[PDB]
């Protein structure tokens, strides 16, 4: 048996009874919109970072749409 | 032969004749000029890279201090 993907499937719906989508929202997007802020003059030496930063938050604003959208049972009662 | 050798070594002496000895050491003092901009934007969030500059300036200091002295001589001279 797949033990493995099970203890990293539990471990995924112990971190989604509230924490993980609070990962890949609010400290993704405040990272962001530091960088954001950081660059109003433009300046790549260190626009660097933030294209990397915002494709991590776009990469993990997906794999959650599916998640939230296709959702029949909620994240804790298959826990 | 180590070609491979021969030729990571001759791409760090293009690198070294065309920056860090036309117009002094600069790429590793634009990114130090980096950190001090990044440094006190709020919250830090940046430990990744933080350190793995660091000792680059080390790696710079104790390794091609010989090199440059009178030991080894001079780097457009070795190319």
């Amino acid at each position: 048996g797949r033990f493995d993907h099970f203890v990293e499937w539990y471990i995924y719906l112990h971190k989604r009874t509230v924490s993980d989508i609070s990962s890949s929202i609010k400290e993704l997007e405040q990272q962001v919109n530091d960088l954001q802020r950081t660059v109003d003059g433009g300046m790549v030496s260190v626009k660097s970072l933030l294209e990397q930063m915002k494709f991590k938050l776009s990469e993990a604003i997906e794999r959650n749409d599916a998640a939230v959208s296709s959702r029949v049972l909620t994240e804790s009662v298959q826990k």
